[PDB]
């Protein structure tokens, strides 16, 4: 299942031979390839090697991006995580996570599971100077790809009016995964002109009222929320706006079936705790309740009416911009490998020479279940 | 774990010795006791022996009540289950399921998991003549206990103004579980004066418009829905009103945590399919969306505010009526055995000589999680 070349590497990293065999047989490690280069991807955790870690050789090991804990009560979340010490407050940008690293003579861009993304790898030169990797070849840039023309999301931050943008939020060492302190990271981003998530400033528990005001502005502006980081990057906590929880439900409700466990419940919970903590009552409360009822039912009922007539499946349309038509071919292949039913719906050339590709992604498992229910399937 | 007396019985029922040992070691069969009488309860299925089956000896075997399939699209559900043949339409009564059987010289009442219910066993003479069991000692009466003074539910049908009532919906053979045809069951209920679920009549697919009208009336009347049964009792399908789905959410949302998987999602799905099938749009649609948002958020936020100050836990209050004070003592013991934190809050004697017991049921697992979140616990 997995070559002894990679298993030798895992052994030298101190992993036990028996654990490697178990990971192999269960499919917790898998081999992959990009542009002819073989690498190992960790589908599950293995001692200190986090999920989404990729292994090309003994030196080029890109650690998986860690989970970020969230709180649902902002004031008491801050007191428990940070007490009264200062912490940085950054914008949470609603996109997809990327790790950017120099591998051999190539700059590769990895998404969360450890896949080389062919779109982001082609485009990354539009946002990040290669100079950074001439000077720091063993550092990994971590950030969010976000905007209205995204291959993986149908929403994005409102101030990105077209195409897509990179937003740096961490710099990590190859192999160890260690993060630079906030200040050194921000100094490097300025030195190299790497675009950064907005840094709102340095806060503490005593400034909770200003953070609530910040959350209300981010909400009105359709932005996702904040991420709170101790200066040494060891304590990290995220907190998202009611807009993000409501809009997430709206998007997911078109499909409803086959989503991650708890997708809707977790967001209803986050909304309830926001309303409780902010003591929201009366008409302002009713407006959230009406909005939640609408985003749960309207997209869902619309899809039901859609599938009740015809053979067409539930579908999302999205566009991306590419420099080379061959990149779009490579995204189709990559989408197939991820077991997604996506084809090219439309192509246009833009006045700046870029290709705008319109993709159509269909959802056959959600479609099947929704249709069987409409057609009267009885179930326990 | 389980006595060889009961294992001998399972062997004579054709079960394999190895399966018995597995069921024992996993806890799929467990011993229980009521008023000194030992019996075996099936916590999981075992070949033809359904979950909730109880075994006292070789003759007294009460088969677990089968799952009833539901549809979420009424018209196509009827076409798929019944085609154009006639079927009976009964009221779905919102209570708890009981099986009533003569065991030795005792009439015992079993709830769904196979527990002897001490409350319903004391009270069952108020609703069912013992004459039935003098004439049919090997038949089991199956029905719903429902009303405003229930030990297990906080809602009920509106026309039961006080106390609680039994509603027959099946008659089954001991040991085999076989159901009498609808007509013979209804003839027996009339012969013995056993109160019955309302039988709305005989319907077929061609009468779908009348069934929709029936559903709209049941909805306005705060009733649960219908159960559709072929005359030979072999095809059974339930369908519940939007009122039932909305009110269920309202009740569950006070607790939110520690509920069965999919409790809220399943009901949102049922609401969406009702609105789709009935083509509900405009203001009438907005009223359902507002109602769904309110029943999800208001009870939940209210409980959050409740637990954010004090040591009191989330709690429901309910009353029952008993003939003998000793019955209330026995319900306390029984609630403890079910791993529920319930104590007696108040007692009154009624002008008819019955005791009205007020119980308080607290929810410590839901309370703990809700409080840890309020206090800023961070989680992945
Ligand atoms: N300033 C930021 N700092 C760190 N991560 C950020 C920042 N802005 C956006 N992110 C993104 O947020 C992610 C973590 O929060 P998010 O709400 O997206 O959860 P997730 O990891 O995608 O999923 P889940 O909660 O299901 O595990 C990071 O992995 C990163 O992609
Ligand atoms: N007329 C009726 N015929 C049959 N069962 C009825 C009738 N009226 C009410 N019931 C009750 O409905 C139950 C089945 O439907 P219900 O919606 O209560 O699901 P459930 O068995 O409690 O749970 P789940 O769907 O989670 O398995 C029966 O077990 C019985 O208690
Ligand atoms: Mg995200
Ligand atoms: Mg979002
Ligand atoms: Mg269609
Ligand atoms: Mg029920
Ligand atoms: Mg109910
Ligand atoms: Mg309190
Ligand atoms: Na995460
Ligand atoms: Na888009
Ligand atoms: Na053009
Ligand atoms: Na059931
Ligand atoms: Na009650
Ligand atoms: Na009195």
């Amino acid at each position: 299942m997995v070559s002894s070349y990679f298993k030798g590497i895992l052994l030298n990293l101190g992993l036990d031979e028996e654990r490697i065999e178990v990971l192999e047989n269960k499919g917790g490690i898998v081999e992959d390839e990009f542009e002819g280069m073989r690498y190992l991807r960790l589908k599950d955790s293995a001692r200190s090697l986090r999920r989404g870690t990729v292994v090309f050789d003994e030196h080029n090991i890109i650690l998986g991006f860690p989970h970020i804990k969230r709180v649902v009560q902002l004031e008491n979340g801050i007191r428990r995580a940070f007490k009264r010490k200062p912490f940085y407050v950054e914008e949470a940008v609603d996109g997809y996570n990327v790790r950017v690293a120099k591998i051999g003579e190539k700059i590769l861009v990895f998404t969360r599971g450890g896949f080389v993304c062919p779109f982001t790898t082609e485009r990354i030169e539009d946002f990040i100077t290669l100079d950074f990797f001439k000077d720091y070849p063993n550092m990994v840039l971590c950030g969010e790809m976000a905007g209205p023309e995204s291959p993986y999301l149908v929403e994005g931050p409102p101030y990105v009016k077209e195409d897509i943008q990179f937003f740096l939020f961490d710099i990590q060492e190859k192999k160890t995964g260690r993060s630079l302190p906030v200040e050194e990271r921000l100094k490097l981003a300025e030195e190299y002109g790497i675009p950064s998530v907005e840094v709102f400033g340095l806060y503490d528990l005593s400034r909770i009222d200003e953070l609530h005001a910040l959350i209300d502005r981010l909400t009105k502006e359709k932005r996702e929320g904040i991420v709170m980081k101790s200066p040494d990057m060891k304590k990290i906590v995220k907190y998202v706006t009611p807009y993000a929880n409501i809009n997430d439900i709206k998007i997911g409700a078109r499909i409803f079936f086959d989503l991650p466990h708890g997708y809707f419940m977790q967001r209803i919970k986050r909304l309830a705790f926001y309303l409780a903590e902010r003591k929201i009552r009366g008409e302002e409360f009713d407006e959230y309740a009406r909005a939640l009822g609408k985003v749960l039912l309207e997209p869902f009922v619309e899809s039901i009416w859609d599938i009740s007539s015809g053979d067409d499946e539930i579908a999302e349309l999205f566009t991306v911009r590419v420099k080379k038509l061959e990149t779009a071919h490579k995204m189709v292949t990559h989408f197939e490998r991820l077991r997604l039913k996506i084809h090219i719906d439309d192509i246009e050339v833009l006045d700046n020479g870029y290709w705008r590709i319109t993709f159509k992604r269909v959802y056959p498992d959600a479609t099947k279940e929704m249709r069987e229910l409409w057609n009267g399937h009885a179930f326990v």
